[PDB]
């Protein structure tokens, strides 16, 4: 309505070439990791997975591969992998295959999705124990109101693609997913957005269960809660707001950041 | 006893300094991980010389990696940058403005949003004087009892300003944590404060029942502590181990 | 072929370097992660191959955070005396590992840190619930000492531990702490890591509300699946290696091979 | 009872000159104060002091001054202030002066006590809001059982009331205010401190997580005598100690 005008907000960059492409999402692949390691959650043992799907191979997808320590990883690290097969396509090292079929699935249901992000924390596990959808309990909590699902099934590994498949059904066109008593996932249209959704998810996890601990706390009104998760629940405002996250993940490794593509 | 803040000969002088202590403020904020909040976080400080013009972070710049020469200069009414190249996050600035005009003593407005300040703030209830370092906001705070989205209309800026009248503080409800101050030291030390007492009254609350310091207690010791002075003080140990922490900013240091 | 196997070595001295290593590298680890605060509670022994019944030991007193292989000591498992190396183990905790060590021949290392999450949660005397699928490695495979008498003096008070552990990978002390075992120490360790985190979440999950557990099939299935030895060895290499990229210094102390 | 032999531990150190012994307090006061700005003990503004008793000049006492972050104090910046008076008289800069009193009276009347300490943090705060002794809830809480008090008043006479209860304690509980601990040297103040607030932080989150059960008193009694006695506290403090040297490098060349 009121909202900023079309030029306030920086827009995601178009590349020319497919290489170009790759180079930009490979590297912004590998700083996530950097930013998501900071935060704890690379302590998970190779539960976690971030998928980017290749711009140019169709139904193929960077991953970061099994066991890799999320605190060291570069693009030269990332393995492509098939939809499908789950076959490591280029590199040498296989993916977290349990993890990745529940990937290619939302990926494949998901055709707008570039990034898919599953990792193991403890305030997502401990929320995700409740097998209860996200309150809008703060203006932070809105970007998932009515924009995000609890997977009420609890099956063990996910070693069978219908298992990704019901998972996938059940997240619909939301930006995120509450997999009951195991943890959260998050989609994006970028792998920027995907990002900001999981770190934005992870706190809003944390500050509900604290909010719960102390008392009873009051949420946001349906109605205020749905225009404040539309103000702030876009693709444009989650790439917007992962950029800081990137450039100060940048500012504390100087080697990584040297490996910046031109 | 006390240190005084300084006083300058030239707006110019005054008004480095004041870039060089916005910068710092942010990177103590980022290092108490309040920097996480993607776009949300601000810090306004008035320019000593250009009446209603405000510097601020730019959006998007990480706490962590901001200097002086990154801050950029707003015009109160336009929300305009008038100095520098970037923009405001318009929404927080309307907040700003707002409290900034209903304000003439307040030199800096502080609003981020927190894991502890978003939590305590979903209860919508005044902070309680439940140790001594939570009576400085004892009778000197408010909580806006409203929450209607972005602030993206003037009006609501004003609500807030009015809400908050001479205090130190105001809890956005569902929201987040406001401070302001005389000086940008002790807003950074109120709100750095503030979400300590967040932190500790949430903690007491889940663990049991505790007891808070009776009110007449509370509003002596709040005078004691509360103060433009105590505030200002307070904070210099922080603005010093930022310094130490960033070798580069550091040797930005004016005079 | 998918997962990484053990090393096999062809001599105890190659075996032997490559245990001082991950031994220190292990108390790295676990000093990163605020373990080490504990003053002089924290042990992790790990079995020497060639010399039945002596055990590498971190020394009494040293801090986790600088130790080095030539700083852990050999202990004899009966006398407690140090063997090699010249200070002394924490003889308290050695007494409940050299009777755990005892008890597991299958056990290469025990360890028993003292922690903040691991210390709140033993105060309940409760098994650790399936609540997530981290947390069913541990299901029907720990056990609860449910006596506290003080420090363990005596030899005797170690056995009692060790019956109580029967082949589970953990036991929680009550009103005290966490104790992993493991095949290898890789295993030990990550055991040790999962473990504190699960009681962090179980404890938060229980401050905030009601949660549900998984239900007992499921979780048996899922801690089948996870709970194993080669599993846990496998999820502790990224932990081993981003311990060396933190420390180029330790990271020149690694045996080849 | 079946506790290790004679020479188990390590002893504190004994000087032959003042000289020597003064350089080796004031530099281990700085490292204890770099120990507690990295738990984050810092962060409280002006609230934080460690007291160190000067071993020749009776009735003065080493201070970190007013407003020095602990993150970059060396032996150097320690001010020495005149118990009676609050007077520095050696430094150029002030001492808290609210809670140097409370300090001094503590000192006063505790002669067995090298070093006071007193730090605002969140754990510590938020325990000492219920008014109420520290449970012996694990073993490392018993070191407190029958050995400390809870302060049950508002804050140099509010320094002679909180002297008086301490009594012959290691540390004191200031309701709805914070913690305070004593100690025969610095090393063994800074590990009870240290373990105080950790005890707190298990303390509160057990109370939240659901409702836990406490050592009985015969055995917190026994176990808080095998690990709560000075020899303990100040040998626990020693890897706290080579930890925090081992992180700066440039403060552990200042090592006498
Ligand atoms: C057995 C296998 C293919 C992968 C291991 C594995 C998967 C997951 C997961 O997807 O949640 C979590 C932990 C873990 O260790
Ligand atoms: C639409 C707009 C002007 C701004 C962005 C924005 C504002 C706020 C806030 O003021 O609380 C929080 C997050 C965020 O992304
Ligand atoms: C008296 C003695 C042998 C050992 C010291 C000691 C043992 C323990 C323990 O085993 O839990 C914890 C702390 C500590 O200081
Ligand atoms: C007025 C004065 C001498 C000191 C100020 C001051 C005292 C205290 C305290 O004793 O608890 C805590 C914080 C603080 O800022
Ligand atoms: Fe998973
Ligand atoms: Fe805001
Ligand atoms: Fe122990
Ligand atoms: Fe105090």
């Amino acid at each position: 309505a009121n909202m900023p005008g079309d030029d306030y907000f920086r827009q995601p960059p178009v590349f020319d070439t497919y290489a170009e492409h790759r180079a930009y999402l490979k590297f912004r692949h590998a700083v996530a990791l950097r930013h998501f390691a900071r935060l704890g959650f690379d302590q998970d043992g190779l539960a976690g997975l971030i998928t980017v799907a290749d711009p140019e191979h169709a139904d193929t997808y960077w991953a970061n591969p099994l066991a890799h320590p999320f605190s060291t990883i570069t693009p030269a690290d990332l393995i492509r992998v098939d939809g499908d097969s789950a076959e490591t396509v280029e590199g040498q090292r296989r993916v977290n295959i349990a993890a990745f079929n529940i990937h290619a699935e939302i990926h494949r249901a998901r055709p707008d999705v570039q990034a898919v992000i599953h990792l193991h924390t403890v305030y997502g596990r401990a929320f995700s124990a409740f097998a209860r959808k996200l309150p809008p309990l703060t203006q932070d909590a809105c970007p998932f109101f009515e924009d995000h699902e609890v997977f009420d099934d609890f099956t063990g590994l996910v070693l069978a693609k219908d298992d990704g498949r019901r998972i996938a059904k059940q997240l619909r066109g939301h930006k995120a997913i509450l997999l009951k008593n195991h943890g959260l996932v998050t989609v994006g249209e970028t792998l920027d957005a995907a990002a900001w959704w999981f770190t934005l998810l992870d706190t809003c996890c944390h500050v509900q269960l604290l909010a719960d601990a102390a008392g009873k706390p009051e949420e946001i009104p349906a109605e205020v809660a749905r225009l404040t998760g539309r103000q702030l629940g876009s693709h444009l405002l989650g790439w917007n707001s992962y950029q800081p996250l990137h450039e100060a993940a940048l500012a504390r490794d100087p080697d990584l950041a040297t490996m910046e593509p031109a």
